[PDB]
């Protein structure tokens, strides 16, 4: 941001000298990046089985790449090394907006509360919390929590305007987090090519000692693959120059 | 007294768990004893805390 | 499960080889297991009860 200051009026003084002061920007990156499997399999257990093995395989493998983009995306596990964007919770960690969890009794630190400081956090850095992720966890946790009393504190759900995603495919870090919440305005997932099958009957997989070449072991295989990046718009704001659209509740580690 | 550990919140824990391990629960299998105990639980005042 | 992997683009490196994983499945069974009861009583007490 630019910055303005107090003249006043002098035709000689150091003052009434109005200071230059510039703006700028920065470039962000969507780089598109291979995930991929390839599942080999015997062409005689294909005419052998009860069922269409090749369909399984191929929604298993679609699957198992979701759960790669997840994990590479919120947690930093194994993100390739191109996306220079920092995963949700590294970036969530490094602007200093995660905040951690207290539990047992209903307090400012429950999972009501803690949501509540850190969407308070990304507002005063300027962004709009609009999105909260999560395990399947916290939805059954804020339907338990306790006043001081012992009555439920939360009967009516109160995650209200944040729009709720749960994690189901397996690639949730509930060691790291608790739940991320974020401007979704401010993250972007670049698909350069959805989920693509192909069918193997005649290439060769490895070389020297771990080579398979699929024809002469009467065996098949699926190639699966997709192309996907991803970026995260840290920017200025009316609050400052480097502000972060995401933070992170942190798990309860302190022992009572 | 009413708790993360009554049957409520004891029933809610368990379901959670099976949930994480991504199955439905959809099922409980329990004594008669439990329908009374529920109507039964207080809060630390000593009113109701499942009356409904 | 299977897993993919982030594979990267080479003609020659170690590197940009699509890695090969698997699926599997194992057996669950019932087996039938029987259960019973034998319930003995006097012929002459059945003919005087006044119940079957």
């Amino acid at each position: 941001l630019p910055e303005a200051d107090w003249v006043g009026e002098s035709a000689t003084d150091p003052e009434g000298v109005i200071k230059t002061s510039k703006v700028t920007w920065a470039n962000r990156t969507l780089v598109a990046e291979e995930v991929a499997v390839i599942i080999p399999v015997p062409e005689a257990v294909i005419d052998d089985a009860t069922v269409e093995l090749l369909t399984e395989v191929a929604e298993q493998g679609g699957q198992a790449i979701g759960k790669k983009l997840d994990q590479a995306v919120m947690f930093g596990i194994d993100k390739p090394a191109s996306w220079v964007s920092p995963a949700l919770l590294k970036a969530a960690t490094d602007a200093g907006q995660a905040i951690a969890h207290v539990s047992g009794v209903a307090n400012e630190y429950d999972l009501v509360g803690a949501s509540n400081k850190v969407a308070e956090q990304v507002a005063l850095a300027g962004w709009a919390p609009d999105t909260l992720l999560s395990s399947l966890a916290l939805r059954y946790q804020v339907a338990n929590v306790r006043d001081a009393d012992g009555n439920l504190a939360f009967r009516d759900g109160s995650f209200l305007g944040f729009n709720t995603h749960f994690n189901r495919n397996g690639a949730w870090s509930p060691e790291s987090a608790v739940a991320f919440i974020a401007d979704s305005s401010r993250v972007k997932i670049g698909v350069r090519q959805d989920i693509t099958v192909k069918f193997l009957d005649q290439a060769t997989l490895g070389t020297g000692d771990n080579q398979i070449n699929l024809a002469e072991r009467d065996m098949v295989a699926l190639r699966l693959k997709a192309r996907f990046a991803y970026v995260l718009g840290v920017s200025a704001t009316a609050m400052g120059a480097n502000k972060t659209p995401v933070g992170v509740v942190t798990p309860d580690v302190t022992p009572p």
